[PDB]
This record gives C-alpha cells, sequence and structure tokens, in this order.
C-alpha cells in the first residue's frame, strides 16, 4: 500500500535523525569519561 510506504518512510526518517542524535550524545559521553 502507498500509505504504508509513506508512513514507513516518515518513521524511517524520524529514526534516522533519532540515531544521529544518539550518535552525537554517545560521542559526547566518550568525550566525558
Amino acid at each position: 500500500k502507498v500509505n504504508r510506504s509513506t508512513a514507513l518512510l516518515k518513521s524511517l526518517s524520524a529514526e534516522r535523525e533519532r540515531w544521529e542524535k544518539t550518535s552525537e550524545t554517545f560521542k559526547n559521553q566518550m568525550s566525558t569519561i
């Protein structure tokens, strides 16, 4: 379904930005150990 694909793409973009933020905070934690 097209709606399923669009929702999946939006959720995937959200997860991508979430994991970019998670990698940034992991780098910050590495800087402060």
